[PDB]
RNA sequence: CAUGGGCCC
RNA sequence: GGGCCCA
């Protein structure tokens, strides 16, 4: 992203709330190199010299500009994908009624009833509870006012910045690498779902290598479907982006919308518009009013869908900018936002692709830094998608999401107040794939003070998930 | 603590 | 109507 006119005003929205993640009985047992990212400008852990209001906005290195040469290529790559995509999802992308946009549709969860209302909804001390009724499916006064405004391309707004209170690595938390969230007005999210909600709903229920999207999947069951796929390709790459969602160049974003959400595909005219209102965003941090021209807001509806689409276009635009005669079937991939997994028989050289992604403002890097460079010969059982690996379950011979033990430990070391028991159960369905032994150790610190489900009770549950008949015919 | 999926209720 | 994980 690129800043242009940083300034100050009056109102000072505070979000540096004291961390709400308290150590658990397991913490002192695992001593994870992780901890809640410093949310205060003057946090003890912070290094003597590093600033908060500084590092946080140090993700905007500018907005890479493109040439008429590159633009044309990206647009074509975005057109080819758009064609390939809609040739599956169909052309049924008509707008959704104010009702549908709320209560959601088949393949699209409803809107959050108790979340950040946005702005000025925040300064007016009024939350969604005093703006829209998520039960009958209708908006209130303030909201509808915007609808008639957004339906006329005259809706201005500002994004509210938040300091995500999460568990990050000490090295990152120490350097003050606290991730920030960009909250947009609730009406903006409501209209977005109206313009391209039918799309996302179809995008979700069709996740896979084909449309190259993993949005709307469940690792516990789809890992078997994804595994087999990338299991039959000469090479597999575990690419890594640096501030992916914050480096999308204005050119790429616009051209992407102009080619993917065309009315030609059954989309409502105001589909392209409502999406572009994300390029030049006006973030608001306390008394500051930073203006950015580029990147994607860390809180806009269908944020993952956009990233996934772009991520899909970049891989094409990249490979095509190096070779000639590259097609969407020249390689296979899938992604959920920035995290991506590519594969192909051709010994593609991603190393020589780095410069090409740079034209778009992205910086690709291998997830296996141990090699310091993109090498070949790697299979799917070597990469990691969504903090999950791809291991062959000795039991049912299926593929199962296996998170790193160190990652799980850090997860079982922190939690909100009076939410332990809950997390313990949720996370339990994640460690089951770490084998019986690990599942026991990981939950050892909570034995005698909480209810820990048996490794088997969760295992069977999983089997009946990956394949209901797998556990059924297991009796015959 | 937003966006979205998924899971746990 | 909560919580959790990934993004
Ligand atoms: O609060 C949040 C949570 C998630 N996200 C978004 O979700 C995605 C998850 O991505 P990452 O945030 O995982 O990569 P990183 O910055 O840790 O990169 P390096 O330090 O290693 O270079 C990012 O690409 C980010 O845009 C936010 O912007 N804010
Ligand atoms: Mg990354
Ligand atoms: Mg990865």
């Amino acid at each position: 992203g690129l800043i242009v006119d940083t300034r100050d005003v009056e109102e000072r929205v505070h979000v540096m709330r004291k961390t709400k993640l308290a150590p658990t009985v397991a913490h002192g047992v695992f001593n994870p190199e992780f901890g809640p990212a410093a949310l205060s400008n003057k946090d003890p852990r912070l290094n003597e010299g590093v600033v908060l209001d500084e590092v946080i906005f140090s993700k905007h290195k500018g907005d890479t500009k493109m040439s008429a040469e590159d633009k044309a290529l990206f647009r074509r790559c975005a057109a080819d994908y758009a064609s390939r995509l809609h040739s599956v999802l169909g052309t049924a992308n008509a707008p959704l009624s104010i009702y549908e946009a709320i209560k959601g549709v088949d393949g699209l969860d409803a809107m959050e009833p108790d979340t950040a209302p946005g702005l000025p909804w925040a300064l007016q001390g009024k939350r969604r509870g005093a703006l829209i009724d998520f039960e009958n499916g209708t908006v209130g006064p303030e909201v509808e006012a915007a609808l008639k405004l957004m339906e006329k391309r005259e809706y201005k707004f500002a994004c509210q910045t938040f300091l995500k209170d999460e568990i990050r690595p000490m090295e990152k938390v120490r350097a003050g690498k606290t991730r920030i969230v960009d909250v947009l007005p609730v009406e903006h999210i409501l209209y977005t779902r109206m313009m391209i909600g039918r799309f996302c709903a179809q995008m979700h229920s069709n996740n896979g290598p084909q449309i190259g999207s993993a949005v709307g999947c469940n690792p516990d069951v789809d890992w078997q479907r994804f595994g087999t796929h990338f299991a039959q390709y000469r090479n597999v790459w575990d690419v890594d982006y640096s501030a992916f969602d914050a480096n999308h160049c204005s050119d790429a974003m616009n051209i992407m919308f102009e080619e993917v959400f065309r009315t030609e595909f059954g989309f409502h005219p105001n589909a392209e518009w409502i999406l572009k209102t994300l390029v030049n965003t006006e973030h608001a941090y306390e008394n500051k009013r930073i203006t950015v021209e580029g990147g994607m807001p860390s809180g806009c509806s269908a944020t993952s869908i956009i990233n996934t689409i772009l991520n899909n276009i970049y891989v094409l635009y990249a490979l095509r900018r190096h070779y000639e005669g590259v097609e969407l079937d020249t390689y296979t991939m899938i992604s959920y936002g920035d995290d991506i997994v590519v594969a192909s028989d051709y010994d593609l050289d991603f190393e020589a692709l780095k410069p090409h992604f740079k034209s778009l403002g992205q910086t690709i890097t291998p997830a296996d830094k141990s090699d310091k460079g993109f090498v070949l010969g790697h299979s799917i059982t070597d990469v990691t998608f969504l903090k999950r690996h791809f291991h062959m379950d000795y039991g049912t011979g299926f593929y199962k999401p296996v998170m790193a033990s160190k990652t799980l430990e850090a997860i079982l070391s922190f939690a909100r107040r009076g939410t332990i028991q809950e997390k313990l159960i949720s996370v339990a369905g994640l460690a089951v794939h770490s084998g019986p032994d690990e599942y026991r150790r990981l939950f050892e610190p909570f034995q005698g003070l909480f209810e820990i489900p048996s490794y088997r009770s969760l295992y069977l549950r999983w089997v009946n998930a990956v394949c209901g008949d797998a556990a059924a015919l297991e009796h015959h």
